[PDB]
DNA sequence: ACTTATGACGT
DNA sequence: ACGTCATG
């Protein structure tokens, strides 16, 4: 019945904007926005504080445009080096993050401000430790328990209070329940020593997979964390959007939505497994079936560490390099960038990247990436990852450089101990 | 001219 | 191996 793991996902609240406030004390508690390139239109907001949310700014607008509905909006610059953008600060800040989280469970790492948790472990070894000990509410200051209260108010925290009193109270309430509880229990715990130890606040979903957790962790934001049970889920999905639930945002929910004729996760409990499967597939059909009655099963990764390791730089319009000095000099620019992030990753990782991937675009393509191309990465030398790098696109030239280049990409891949 | 990084799947 | 999808 997918009650067998308890899995948490544990989410930065406006995480670049924290990491900038928390260096600079006079943004805090103010509507604050992270940018980068101010001089096209302010440039691109990539952050948001939860004030500045409240006159309208969101990520991917324009700085200038952000002014008009926020006048009072206060903006912070992503720090840029060799003409690009650069991300030590926030990767960095995502480090002690993920490394506070390590000492209570095993994470897998989604994002740079998200890991999942699996508390399954964790939460028997408290049981036992904890055997015939009641729980109080005071072990859950800031847990909201979906689809509580119910029955027998009006300020948002009494809500909170009495949908947790009637949960406790119950606990009446199944073996995987108390489980979620003890894990949500041991989440405030984990939280509490993020915000300690760095000084940052987040969000938490406590659930018994990936996609739950995760859809719990959004219910409410910012500095608050939320558990989804199994009985939640009929009254939850029902009028839920199918956009919603995770990988469901894109084509596949478009297309369920399309061909279905339906616009809620819960619908899609009326049809088979077999019904699903012929329609988008039988891996999908079968991942259909069991979500919609909450079940997943894809586990948490023991992963800490990124796969792979990136730079890229887009040259959008007028900008396009139309030269060979111009390909010539950016390739190095990245090139540079990614010597500096794969050396320190030596250093801290024990592990080598073995192969180089370049992926390229250019004008009248709509595809993130034209092409791409790959060859060895045997030595960590900027001038020979760049003209490697040269060598095996070189050819892409249909001429000076035609068509010109709307992006550049290197990407560091294949890791191995050392 | 919403950029810059990430991971997984299909074939 | 190379393209695509989905996400942050
Ligand atoms: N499309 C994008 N392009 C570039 N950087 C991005 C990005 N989306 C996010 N970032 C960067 C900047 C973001 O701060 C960060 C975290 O990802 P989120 O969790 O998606 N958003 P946040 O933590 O800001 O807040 P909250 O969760 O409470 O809504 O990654
Ligand atoms: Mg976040
Ligand atoms: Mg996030």
């Amino acid at each position: 019945t997918g009650q067998d793991r308890v899995v948490a996902l544990v989410d930065m609240d406006c995480f670049f904007v924290q990491v900038e406030q928390r260096q600079n004390p006079h943004l805090r508690n103010k509507p604050c926005a992270v940018v980068q390139y101010k001089s096209w239109k302010g440039g691109g907001i990539i952050a948001v504080s939860y004030e500045a949310r409240a006159f309208g700014v969101t990520r991917s607008m324009w700085a200038d445009d952000a002014k008009k509905l926020c006048p009072d909006l206060l903006l912070a610059q992503v720090r840029e080096s060799r003409g690009k953008a650069n991300l030590t600060k926030y990767r960095e800040a995502s480090v002690e993050v993920m490394e506070i989280m390590s000492r209570f469970a095993v994470i897998e790492r989604a994002s740079i401000d998200e890991a999942y948790v699996d508390l399954t472990s964790a939460v028997q070894e408290r049981l036992q430790k904890l055997q015939g000990q009641p729980i109080s509410a005071d072990l859950l200051p800031s847990t909201y328990i979906e689809g509580l209260p119910q029955g027998p108010t009006v300020q948002k925290e009494g809500m909170r209070k009495q949908g947790l009193f009637q949960w406790l109270d119950s606990l009446n309430l199944t073996s995987p329940d108390l489980q979620l509880t003890v894990g949500a229990v041991i989440v405030e715990e984990m939280r509490a020593a993020i915000e300690r130890e760095t000084g940052f606040q987040c969000s938490a979903g406590i659930s018994h997979n990936k996609v739950l957790a995760k859809l719990a962790c959004g219910l409410n934001k910012p500095n608050r964390q939320t558990l989804v049970s199994h009985g939640s889920v009929p009254q939850l999905f029902s009028q839920m959007p199918i956009r919603k639930i995770r990988s469901l945002g894109g084509k596949l929910g478009a297309s369920v939505i399309e061909i279905l004729g339906i616009e809620y996760m819960g619908e899609l409990t009326q049809f088979t497994e077999s019904q699903l499967q012929s329609h988008f597939g039988e891996k999908n059909g079968s991942w259909l079936y069991a979500m919609c009655r909450g079940i997943e099963h894809d586990p948490v990764k023991p992963r800490q560490l990124p796969k792979t390791i990136g730079c890229s730089k887009n040259f959008p319009g007028k900008t396009a390099l139309a030269t060979r000095e111009q390909v010539q000099w950016w390739l190095l620019q990245l090139a540079q960038e990614l010597e500096e992030r794969l050396t320190k990753d030596r250093n801290d990782n024990d592990r080598v990247a073995t192969q180089l991937v370049v992926s390229i675009r250019v004008q009248g393509d709509k595809r993130l990436s034209s092409l791409r191309r790959c060859c060895a990465l045997t030595r960590y030398d900027a001038h020979k990852m760049s003209h490697d790098a040269f060598t095996v696109i070189k050819n892409c030239n249909t001429s000076e450089w035609s068509p010109p280049l709307t992006m550049l990409f290197l990407c560091a891949t294949k890791f191995s101990a050392s």
